[PDB]
């Protein structure tokens, strides 16, 4: 898996369970093509996004559905959503492990590179 | 302004100075139009951005160029930019503030809503 | 003051208000010496905690009664407080905030040194 | 493990690795007691820090050496240290997981917490 995805839940420490991931890589005519999407797992992962194959150099976003989240626990959050925007692989394949952490009115996101 | 946002930097501990800041509204071609825009002075604050009358509910964006300002820093960042994406709802307190702390590889993002 | 401590609820998206604040000094005997503190105030801050003359360069701690905060709210923390731990130089600039943003299972601090 | 600990380095986006990590219990006299202590791995872990026999209810402190690793990367840091103290398994055995993101003048902590 060239591009995890973790979230938890900063309120419950928790992972955060049931989350939306949707990833999109920026297109030739710069519009935001999909890419891959899942659902968080229990430990807060979705698994198998991409493959070492299709994940190539690019502008990729990864859009975290936080807003549906809180709202199936009963809170009403600040943010839409969480968003990821980075260059990957443009120096040579890379694994990355997109963390994000999750609160109400806040979010804090996190990125651990290593080489595949 | 009832939009405040606040930008530091996490490696020298200090604001954030010179940050882009660019603030989007949601049009109802579910397309974003530019609303307002700002450098962060001194403080890790662009002063100014909007007024009340202007401030409407509706759905937001802040992006924060994070990218040129970490290579304004000669150090190598993971992300593109720092965006916010939120409703403002007039039922909600009167001032929003949203603070940034700035990581090259990490940043995290809290909006304080005051009366 | 020379230093200063902002405090942010993360659940809320406010100031966290009636926070206990505590302020230690490093003595010889490597214990810790009461220092100053303050409850904050609705601004997330306990106003005026030390001048610049007591404000000495050594090593500081701060405890913050998070788990007292999160009780008056009814909400389960996982941690007994939270603390930061430091070495003030007067080498470097002179004026410090610690802001501390809460959750009731992860926080995170900042030091924001202006001069 | 029933209580793990991981480091990340928010400034080069890896794990913080080679980190020391001292884990100590309040005994009953009111004073720190030693419980356990380890180096992080190449994942940001310290490998079996403790048994589940062992980690018995308490309050225990997690302090991570933050100075030191800065130091051997040629940065002068904020903190003299990032410390997470926390009551264990007062409602009965869980697993712990202390995530810790480093960055020189900031730290953040959180907690996942789940059932063995």
């Amino acid at each position: 898996c060239p591009l995890m995805v973790k979230v938890l839940d900063a309120v419950r420490g928790s992972p955060a369970i049931n989350v939306a991931v949707h990833v999109f890589r920026k297109a030739a005519d710069d519009t935001w093509e999909p890419f891959a999407s899942g659902k968080t797992s229990e430990s807060g992962e979705p698994h198998g996004l991409t493959t070492e194959e299709e994940f190539v150099e690019g502008i990729y976003k990864v859009e975290i559905d936080t807003k549906s989240y809180w709202k199936a626990l009963g809170i009403s959050p600040f943010h839409e959503h969480a968003e990821v925007v980075f260059t990957a692989n443009d120096s040579g394949p890379r694994r990355y492990t997109i963390a994000a952490l999750l609160s109400p009115y806040s979010y804090s996101t996190t990125a651990v590179v290593t080489n595949p």
